[PDB]
């Protein structure tokens, strides 16, 4: 029961892909694979197809592949983007080398939308609600994001969100170098390696995020690392002694305590004009000690989102089973396993 493909070039490769993707019109193209926009004529849906660019040519690259395809045919939840279908025109494992990704084309990010723009509060507990509730979600499974940021946010027309890009691979030391949103929206502590992080990581981000749509302006608009950690302290306070002590690196620590004190800032003269409810949520959220920082399970509890939060409709994940992580295998082995996963693929309803 394998589909018939057909051939064509685009992204200056051939692409082979089943004749139910009819319509293929680039959209981009990075280090990890081109796209393509499509319709996909058995489910009526305009989808993204992303041909993966050499997914087995090193071990790093193979277990890679592996962990964004188990990612994906893992995440099945409203607000977070899920595998609407994954092929490869290989008929055997001998004869597996590529590797397509389909999901849900999306009309646009946050980014693209609310850039340089404020947004009024009762739209802002909407998106961030449903951020949290797919946060929920992604966390149960113990999934961190890790790169949460509006660009990885993705809205139709009726304001509806879904989580997307979940970080994969290290970003490169230069791509969070200098004036870059890549670093705006990173914790404290991960944004200079200060300890083993957490899922709090992207409740922080959140947070960053919140902001922004409330004010219309990036919350830490660092220059560099440095000059980031500066906006951070100078809003939140420097750090105490208890979370000092939680800072495993003693250079890192060491340079910390290099900084004059400053207190935490009243958030309210801060944003000014801001529900009072999205200033305590935002208090809750922006917590230098990792350890404090409210979770996604708590924040959709408070009662700035009275009007969204439905404790029996933000569900939680099936366990995710990432022991793969610290498996040591050869690239053959890591290709094995991800071509068993793409012939066990089971559509969604
Ligand atoms: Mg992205
Ligand atoms: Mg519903």
């Amino acid at each position: 029961e394998r589909p018939t493909f057909y051939r064509q070039e685009l992204n200056k490769t051939i692409w082979e892909v089943p004749e139910r993707y009819q319509n293929l019109s680039p959209v981009g193209s990075g280090a990890y694979g081109s796209v393509c926009a499509a319709f996909d004529t058995k489910t009526g849906l305009r989808v993204a197809v992303k041909k993966l660019s050499r997914p087995f040519q090193s071990i790093i690259h193979a277990k890679r592949t592996y962990r964004e395809l188990r990612l994906l045919k893992h995440m099945k939840h409203e607000n977070v983007i899920g595998l609407l279908d994954v092929f490869t025109p290989a008929r055997s494992l001998e004869e597996f080398n590529d590797v397509y990704l389909v999901t849900h084309l999306m009309g646009a990010d946050l980014n693209n939308i609310v850039k340089c723009q404020k947004l009024t509060d009762d739209h802002v507990q909407f998106l961030i609600y449903q951020i949290l509730r797919g946060l929920k979600y992604i966390h149960s499974a113990d999934i961190i994001h890790r790169d949460l940021k509006p660009s990885n946010l993705a809205v139709n027309e009726d304001s509806e969100l879904k989580i997307l890009d979940f970080g994969l691979a290290r970003h490169t030391d230069d791509e969070m170098t200098g004036y870059v949103a890549t670093r705006w929206y990173r914790a404290p502590e991960i944004m200079l390696n200060w300890m083993h992080y957490n899922q709090t990581v992207d409740i922080w981000s959140v947070g960053c995020i919140m902001a922004e749509l409330l004010t219309g302006r990036t919350l830490f608009p660092g220059t560099d690392h440095i000059d980031q950690l500066k906006l951070i302290l100078r809003l939140v306070g420097t750090p105490g002694a208890e979370l000092l002590k939680k800072i495993s690196s003693e250079s890192a620590r060491n340079y910390i305590q290099s900084l004059t004190q400053m207190p935490k800032m009243n958030f309210a003269n801060v944003f000014i004009g801001a529900n009072p409810l999205a200033v305590d949520l935002l208090e809750k959220m922006l917590v230098l000690d990792s350890d404090k920082r409210i979770t996604a399970a708590q924040a959709l509890a408070h009662a700035y989102f009275a009007q969204y939060h439905d404790p029996d409709d933000e569900p939680v994940a099936d366990p995710y089973d990432q022991s793969f992580e610290s498996r040591d295998l050869l690239i053959d082995e890591w290709k094995s396993l991800t071509y068993d996963e793409v012939i066990s693929f089971v559509p969604p309803p």
